[PDB]
């Protein structure tokens, strides 16, 4: 899993990155309670972090800005200017509604995707028509390469009544079907950026009309978190709750920088991803030493694949290490689980 932060020039993309990630890659983090807030206490992780009854849990992060270092994205930040003062190829102007740079960037991966399947795409209809492959896994092999699931496919297909014979299929169709791969394969969460500078009327107008169209807008400020992300000497910071001051004010606005609140969103959010621990005793004697982000649906079982393929081919059953009590196969892993995993 993988978090790609892209943007046009001058509206704080590179500083977003930068500030979240203190060659294009990095790591950032996210934060939510550590199990650690009730029976739990000094753990000793090897995967993460502990910090103040919180869980860091690391994630890697690309500065995309050469458009292909998203191809393997999970999921997109996309941060934009509040202000809206500045233009589409990114330079000052006197109003610019960033609405239209978040469509902007909708189109080119969607055309991108489309693109793909389209050219060639009677060639493929018919090495399949009369092969008889599968559908959704020849059209998944084909766009393997952007992260896409034979169950991505075939959601997709069964959303918009497509059929199994490819050869029916039209450029409507396909170009449907590519922007239904897109929001599934490549959704994003838009990081207002500069919101500092803007005003509540023009953040709120933002939200709603992005919030309508299927768009989580959370308001920013990278060069803030960046700050007092590089104060790693002069004073204490998370980060959530001399002259910076300033930003204590009119950031005192907002409630943070809003850098950490777009990643926890797309993390536990968009990918629904939850923290969860499997342990030996509810190995070598550590205790809660590693966090997983399981994808919610997920069962102890493929907690257990997690961890190392035997485990998950040896599985029998698991306990809830909080419930003390043996869980059923079916079990749903739940927000911040403790589980023990047995094996043959």
């Amino acid at each position: 899993m993988e978090i790609g932060v892209v943007g046009k020039p001058n509206v704080g993309k590179s500083t977003f990155f930068s500030a979240a990630t203190l060659a294009n890659v990095g790591v950032t983090y996210a934060i939510t309670d550590h199990p650690c807030k009730e029976l739990g206490c000094s753990p000793n992780p090897q995967n993460y972090e502990y910090r103040n009854g919180l869980a860091l849990i690391p994630v890697k992060m690309v500065d995309v800005a050469f458009l292909d270092d998203l191809r393997m994205a999970s999921a997109l930040i996309h941060v934009v200017d509040a202000t809206g003062k500045t233009d589409p190829e990114g330079q000052p102007t006197d109003y610019h509604d960033p609405v239209e740079d978040i469509e902007f960037l909708e189109r080119e991966i969607d055309y991108w995707i489309y693109g793909i399947l389209s050219k060639g795409w009677d060639k493929f209809a018919k090495r399949i028509k009369l092969q008889k492959i599968k559908l959704e896994s020849a059209i998944a092999e084909h766009l393997s390469g952007i992260g896409v699931n034979e169950n991505d496919v075939w959601e997709a297909m069964h959303k918009l009544n497509l059929p199994e014979d490819p050869t029916k299929w039209s450029q409507d169709d396909l170009l449907a079907f590519a922007s239904e791969i897109r929001r599934v394969n490549k959704p994003m969460v838009i990081a207002a950026n500069k919101a500092d500078a803007a005003s509540d009327e023009q953040i709120k107008r933002l939200v709603r009309e992005e919030e309508k169209r299927g768009y989580i807008v959370i308001p920013t400020s990278a060069a803030a978190e960046l700050t007092l992300r590089k104060a790693a000497k002069a004073g204490f910071i998370e980060y959530i709750p001399a002259l910076m001051v300033i930003k204590e004010k009119v950031l005192d606005r907002f409630g943070s920088t809003g850098v950490q609140e777009v990643i926890n969103r797309v993390v536990f959010d968009l990918l629904k991803l939850i923290p969860v621990y499997p342990v030996h005793d509810e190995q070598f004697g550590n205790v809660l030493p590693h966090v997983f982000l399981m994808k919610k649906g997920s069962t102890p079982r493929d907690l257990a694949f997690k961890v190392h393929t035997d485990l998950g081919k040896g599985f029998l059953y698991a306990i809830n290490a909080r419930t003390k009590r043996r869980v059923g196969e079916d079990y749903e892993l739940q927000f911040n689980d403790i589980v023990k995993i047995v094996s043959v």
